[PDB]
């Protein structure tokens, strides 16, 4: 066999985490800009905690505060032309997965200033760049513990690429307070497609899958109360997030997060849950090479992870014409994740991932 | 409540690894000094690979081949006084937990001319230092994927300090092939007792605890046919030992390794059968404080963790004094462990775990 784990991030997790661990940041540098979204971060107290961290270590900052839910080439390029223009030494992406993603595109292309948004898809043309911090707010992508980045391009196709490491991972609990029951409910179901992604693709290693099964039991255990506002339930689910991302920094993801995509550019359906739709479906295709490891994942969510998750209420009714559906078809034949994904993947068995979950509302 | 996870080594797993992923070294220098034991590592063919490896890489090297098992203040400087003059890009450790910790001592010193052994306990003194590449031969101590060293004082204490974590690891399951039955026992306990003693700690966190509990679970069912010579068992344990590693990389251990220490030092009791006869008899006193968990390792390991140890005839029988008793039994109260360790250790807890280790056989 042949495994590497590599997830040199130093996280801190903790209730005012900022104020007790945050000032380690001084060491990046005296200027920095902040990448976050139009307006959460100003309820949930995070911008203010990291306002007053910032102040705290004398760092100069610039805030970017529009950074849009799947972020575009042409978003990312708004920041990029005009912060080139200015000097930072590291950047903070505060909310998300699109800010804290934006944040490290942003970081490259503040330090390779003669690079443009697609050339950041060529591994080779990515050696240099800022270093990056993230302050997760939601629970979550693992966006703050992973290398990837991923934008809507211009054709409107979700692209993922991979870039650095953030330096800095911190996250406290107390910002996912705020989360919606509906936002809660999405951004568990990523959390939990990426534990079980990583556990069940062809790149798992056993340190993530030690990370992805104690997501999974965390996942599964805290997810509904979650979703209902419990406070532990919700600092559990940020915990799961993170080890999730952990895992998938290692492993990847799999056809079901490819097919989601176009659910999620198209339909308007948020990523959480476009994935969470599909992924009972890959998974019984899966079950032709790793039936086991499918049967693992079932049992640990109650029996049935599709029973668990109609029984969230995450199913969605779809308009979808048959043009739309080839169209979804061809390009997910087409996925680079289908090479690390179990199982034999032709068109009419992606056609029909399609039609089951669509057809469960 | 609040944690922290930080393990920054990039870690490759699998057979002929330095083949395949060793030339990597080559962004650390062009010179590095190689520590390592008398013989081991010229039988099960990891020197000949790690010689392979530099020539193929064309890296100038010495090989420093006299580290003891548990090194001392003076073997560590023989070393270095030997080599002060050289001049050594990076540092490969080569072997079990000895050579590798004394890899990560010779990095700093080698770097930092005006320091002494001593100086290496000291947080503040260790700034800077050569980056450490470490490939294990034992399964083990996890001391690749950990920034401790532990050496024997010149009083006879073993003392262990916080370095730095190496840059890379390299792990080829083919060398642990070599080991003996008694070594194979002895550190697959230790890697155990990592497991265990990580879970257990008062500084246990979510992503330690993940990795504590795959760890557990992959030695309880390897570990017996490990000892027997089934390599795909053997295998099992160095991922184990490794991710054990990486679990007292962010808790550390308890009473249990420190209560060992005598019995290493004063009656050549291997380090991990040592730590192994006291802790199932350390947890008996954390089940007050912790019943749950407490449960949770002896229910992993077939329903009794003692149970588990006896029937692997890890118990010893030990010429110990009252005076040497008494000895061990204040110096054990006076541990920095005791501190991480739930529960309430009176001096006469103290001596009561100690005879029950040491009346076992
Ligand atoms: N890096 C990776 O490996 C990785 C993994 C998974 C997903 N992703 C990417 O991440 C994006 C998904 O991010 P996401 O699901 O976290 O959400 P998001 O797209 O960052 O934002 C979702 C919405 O929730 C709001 N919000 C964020 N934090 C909140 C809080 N604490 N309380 C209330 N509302 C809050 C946002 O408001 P504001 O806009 O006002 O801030 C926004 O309107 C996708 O583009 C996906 O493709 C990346
Ligand atoms: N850094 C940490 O976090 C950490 C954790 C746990 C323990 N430790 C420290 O590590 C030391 C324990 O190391 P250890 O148990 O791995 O053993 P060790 O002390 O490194 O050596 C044990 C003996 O086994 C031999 N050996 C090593 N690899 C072998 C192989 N593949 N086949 C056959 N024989 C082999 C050695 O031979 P040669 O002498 O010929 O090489 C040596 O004589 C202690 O000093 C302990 O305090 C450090
Ligand atoms: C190349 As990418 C910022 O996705
Ligand atoms: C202070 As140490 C090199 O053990
Ligand atoms: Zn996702
Ligand atoms: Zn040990």
């Amino acid at each position: 066999s042949l495994w590497e784990f590599y997830m040199p991030t130093d996280v801190f997790f903790g209730e005012k985490i900022l104020e007790k661990r945050g000032n380690i940041i001084d060491l990046l540098g005296k200027r920095a800009l902040v990448v976050t979204g139009k307006s959460s971060s100003k309820k949930n107290g995070s911008l203010d905690d990291l306002k007053k961290l910032l102040d705290e270590t004398e760092i100069s900052y610039e805030i970017f505060d529009e950074v849009e839910e799947n972020p575009s080439f042409d978003n990312v390029m708004k920041a990029v032309e005009r912060y080139r223009n200015d000097s930072f030494d590291f950047v903070v992406g505060l909310g998300g997965g699109s800010p804290m993603d934006f944040a490290k595109a942003v970081a490259v292309l503040l330090k390779e200033k003669d690079l443009s948004v697609e050339d950041l898809y060529d591994r080779e043309k990515v050696k240099h760049w800022l270093p990056v911090v993230e302050i997760p707010t939601t629970a979550g992508t693992g966006s703050e513990v992973t290398p990837y980045s991923i934008l809507t391009d211009p054709e409107g196709n979700k692209r993922g690429c991979t870039l650095m490491f953030p330096v800095y991972a911190f996250l406290d609990p107390r910002y996912t307070y705020s989360m919606s029951d509906e936002l809660t409910l999405s951004t568990g179901v990523d959390a939990l497609s990426h534990a079980v992604e990583g556990y069940l693709s062809r790149k798992s290693t056993p340190p993530s899958d030690a990370l992805a099964i104690e997501a999974m039991k965390i996942i599964h255990r805290n997810l509904p109360k979650a979703i209902e506002g419990n406070r532990e339930a919700r600092k559990k689910m940020f915990v799961a997030s993170c080890l999730a991302g952990m895992v998938i920094a290692q492993t990847g993801t799999t056809l079901a997060h490819a097919l989601g995509y176009p659910l999620t550019t198209e339909k308007g359906i948020k990523h959480g849950k476009a994935t969470g739709m599909v992924l009972p479906f890959v998974m019984e295709v899966m079950k032709e090479e790793i039936p086991e490891k499918v049967d693992t994942v079932n049992h640990i969510f109650g029996g049935s992870l599709l029973k668990f998750l109609k029984e969230l209420g995450l199913y969605e009714k779809v308009a979808v014409s048959s043009e739309e559906l080839e169209k979804w078809v061809e390009k997910g034949s087409r996925a680079k994740h289908l090479k690390n994904t179990p199982g034999t993947f032709t068109p009419e068995k992606i056609r029909n991932i399609y039609r089951e979950a669509l057809g469960v509302e």
